[PDB]
């Protein structure tokens, strides 16, 4: 069982100064919005997955952006009812190769994801944009 | 019902510049690992309500420290099995007051952590060091 650790500290007004593995940064009031590092923490760890199969099924890939769109609950806890996570493979890139990342990320690989799932209607889309 | 949206892009090898509202930081491979991010957000998350609750509870806060420790399943998806997490407030404050705030965060308030709850072992402690 791998263990992952991280360590926050108060930097500023309902903010924390946030030591992880590559360096520190401010969440919180003040600093990056933790719901919105949510969304980063989901879309960062599908978008190596997603990197990774495109990459192992011979795609070229130039860039890959991914939007994802969180519709919060109006009383507490303020959890998202849903997600929506669009992702956009730029290259030489098949549908076909972008849908079979996307879901084997999404239904198998990706575990910041597999943690949400159960608590929120997630809507996932994707399209590529053949460049050279 | 507040939407709350990101938008990443590839920066690196698997990696990712994810644009927030207050700016763009890189997760991914060779950034922020974004399962480290997950705690991240579960951590800076409840330190906003434990700090206001403190605060409405006329605690003399110093500071807070959130220790975040997840163990990780070993077949995919990789989810954390556990997840402990351990506060330490710092200055004049109450274990009461303390305990109190933490139960009202993780219990009530916390938007991030009411959406993983369902899908792992939470283990919650906290301890106050009397300062002036």
């Amino acid at each position: 069982m791998e263990v992952k650790e991280v360590e926050l500290e108060l930097s500023s007004e309902a903010t924390f100064l946030s030591k992880t593995s590559i360096g520190e940064i401010t969440a919180g009031e003040k600093g990056l919005n933790p719901m919105e590092l949510l969304l980063v923490s989901i879309g960062s760890c599908s978008g190596v997955d997603v990197y990774h199969i495109l990459k192992k099924k011979r795609q070229e890939v130039k860039d890959i952006k991914i939007f994802l769109k969180g519709k919060r609950r109006e009383k507490h806890p303020k959890i998202y009812e849903e997600i929506e996570i669009k992702y956009v493979a730029v290259g030489k890139v098949e549908e076909k190769a972008l849908e079979q990342a996307v879901k084997l990320s999404t239904e198998k690989y990706c575990s910041v994801l597999a943690m949400v799932k159960p608590s929120t209607n997630l809507k996932i889309s994707w399209e590529v944009k053949w460049e050279e």
